[PDB]
């Protein structure tokens, strides 16, 4: 039970806990830097945010300490007391793959050090909570390594790993550096981290693993993105965007209770997650961030809804997704087919929602067809067009509930006989979509079906 | 259906779950991969018990797995004709699962399944049993299951998922046909999908193979995709991680066999265990013999996963035999060399992936210079160290690299031994050397010490250290 299912689902990469606590640190710092803008005292001492990693080979413990927003006993109770922010939970329990005891100690931002929180668990089922006095604010996680997990006690190996999960993080990730220097012990801290907000760096110098690690960072997805697009704009609109396209559709995609939007930053200051006013509905699947100069620091989820600057930004961002997608479509056909398998049904509600970009959208669509006796929705409108017979004016299509149903079940033999190709639309939404996508490249569509004799 | 009896209760639940569902939403299409891999295995086991009793095939000797669905009923079936299940194997394996709702992989599959289906039904009959001993099984995957004895002429297992709503992609021909094609390109057992067709009033059913159906290692290197390889690894190693590289080789002549050997991206949680799980997968004349056959690799390479098809071994061969078998010894030696060539290559083609390998297995590989003198030289090149040459603790120093950087007139390879990279770096009395400017390997692994008592020289050059044992 405990063993198997995970030894294969999560234990795959037992380093997972590490690329989470660090991610949590990179977010706790963000929140703090946002509160402290208008409330300097929160920094109460050190304003140089960083996450520190260190180990005690003798005591067998790895520690990760950050000085960000820290937590409240309620915030803690909430994440670790699940059943009789989110990543912290995953990272915590995920740590047990490599640890038999994980201990947390945190004191909140702007709080009496006497209001610190202490939470511990030896894995199993019994935890330990306690109010305590924590001097420096932030969160500190101490792991007690199991036998055989001594790789997290080797300066080299540990350093190396940490790198793999922070080159994309802006928060400095410092590693302890003791050096036996005359008599006493000189304790230093050097940073492994390049420490610059990813979207801030020049595309030229960002590795693919960095873009990929960064996607998993903001989207909270174990999978890699299919493509992305990094763009910096100046002038009319001044902002920086970095948008992704997953490779697997999230479970909450087909729900009224979403998970969509872009991560919003203003003047490099974090504002909120899931700013849904930035992408139209037919692009719910896009993930990414936007860092605007033209938006106030005090923007409201409410403001963006009636915000013109936002609509303008949304329109611009919309076209980038469409370009990204077409570039993918020409650059790597195999991944686009993946895209289409995961999101084709979401993209089909675009012709009725976005007609300024209708042509573009239509080019990204794929269809099943008579041109191959398979149901592979591999056919593109342009392809269809290129194969039309001389004298053919219309793009023919049939609608049904099944590929099968629409294939040899209708009355398309006249067309078959004339050697004309017929799109075989068979998705629940196709019928509705065809009310808005009425012509492509100057050639109008037309269905086959019953009842019609002028 | 006689004797329908419902069985309910057990008592366990927490942490684990939420953690898994998190990863079982990462890919709901996975349950399909499991069932297909399962039928693939429930097929090799039938072929093993085969020759010892050719009557188990009861007619159909063409093993396969059929996938089909019914949109109106919202069902998806994955029936194979492999070995099957005994009422007890059923209750034993399928019971535990149903009890913790809300061998081995036989669970991931059904678990992910329930995420997708609000009901899974399993009609089965183990090979070599009267059609009357057919076992039925079902469960809303809530807390209780139902069992009954049914009659199933057809041997094998017939799993059926009733799809939850919103899970319509699994009733979609195109859609379903891909995933299958995705999780079977690397499988030998044929994977067929139903091809229904109404012929003038009637409805004729046929089955078309979507699968290539060739044993991966039986195909030419050229023809195999880098992806088919990676997926084949996961299938036999049970490791969701891609491997770093591999080595496919078909040897003809004096030694008739084929070998596919991989080098995992990460050390499992049992590398340093006396309850291992280490060994290759043995095949004889293409027929599956056994798993984790540790008699084929030297202990210092226990990290290697892969398989082997011997043409010089009897369809008998047992662990006990391989152990005392000459043919085997010559193979372990042959494979050992191939692993080192592979490793040696990796170091050349991708200094970065090799640095991963080092990181993951460097310490296991350090036992080799003293447990295999015959190859001590090759092994010595593969090792990597943290020298003074760069102000870093990174273990990126080749011993060959070292032979280079050696002020003329120098003939010894110098090294320090410490408990930490820290100690080793300056804690000693290095100065004298630092002055004359000489490269010094900084060793900080517990095993290093043991190793330096046997690793005497490398490139004709002997090793000399800068010792210091200061304890009152």
């Amino acid at each position: 039970q405990l063993l198997h299912l995970m030894i294969h689902s999560l234990y795959s990469n037992k380093e997972i806990f590490l690329r989470e606590l660090i991610s949590n640190a990179s977010d706790a710092a963000d929140k703090l830097r946002f509160r402290a803008l208008s409330n300097p005292d929160l920094y109460e001492g050190d304003g140089e945010l960083r996450v520190r990693v260190s180990f005690d080979k003798d005591k067998r413990t790895l520690t990760i300490s950050d000085n960000g927003v820290g937590m409240t006993r309620d915030e803690v109770i909430d994440h670790l007391g699940t059943i009789a922010i989110g990543q912290f939970g995953v990272g915590f329990y995920s740590a047990f793959i490599v640890a038999d005891k994980v201990t947390v100690r945190t004191r909140a931002a702007g709080e009496k050090p006497e209001n610190g929180v202490f939470w511990e668990s030896a894995g199993e089922g019994e935890y330990t909570v306690a109010d305590i006095t924590k001097e420096d604010r932030g969160t500190e996680i101490t792991l007690h390594l199991r036998e055989g997990e001594d790789e997290f006690l080797d300066d080299w190996r540990v350093r190396s790993i940490i790198s793999k999960y922070s080159d994309h993080i802006a928060l400095p990730v410092e590693i302890e550096k003791r050096e036996e220097k005359d008599g006493e012990t000189v304790i230093s801290w050097e940073k492994i981290n390049k420490a610059q907000a990813l979207w801030t760096r020049n595309k030229s110098e960002i590795t693919d693993e960095e873009y990929k690690e960064f996607y998993k960072h903001i989207a909270h997805d174990f999978n890699d993105p299919l493509t992305w697009s990094h763009n910096r704009v100046e002038g009319k609109q001044e902002y920086t965007s970095l948008l992704y396209i997953p490779s697997q559709a999230p479970w909450d995609m087909w729900n009224r209770d979403h998970k969509h939007g872009l991560k919003l930053y203003v003047q490099r200051v974090f504002i909120m997650d899931d700013a849904e006013q930035f992408m139209p509905n037919y692009l719910r699947f896009v993930r990414g961030l936007i860092d605007s100069s033209d938006l106030p620091l005090n923007v409201s989820r409410e403001i963006l809804q009636d915000s013109t600057v936002t609509r303008n930004l949304r329109n611009a961002l919309t076209k980038r997704v469409l370009q990204m997608l077409e570039k993918l479509a020409k650059d790597d056909a195999e991944k686009y087919q993946t895209f289409w398998q995961q999101f084709g049904l979401v993209l089909k509600e675009g012709p009725a929602e976005d007609f300024a970009n209708q042509e573009a959208i239509a080019k990204l669509l794929r269809f099943a067809s008579t041109h191959t006796d398979s149901s592979a929705q591999t056919v593109s409108l342009e392809d269809y067009v290129s194969r039309m017979k001389e004298g053919q004016e219309k793009i023919y299509y049939i609608t049904a509930d099944s590929y099968a149903a629409a294939k040899s079940s209708p009355h398309l033999e006249l067309l078959r006989k004339k050697g004309i190709e017929v799109l075989l639309l068979s998705d629940r939404i196709d019928e509705w979509m065809m009310n808005y996508l009425t012509e492509f490249d100057g050639k109008p569509f037309q269905s086959v079906s019953k009842v019609d004799e002028s």
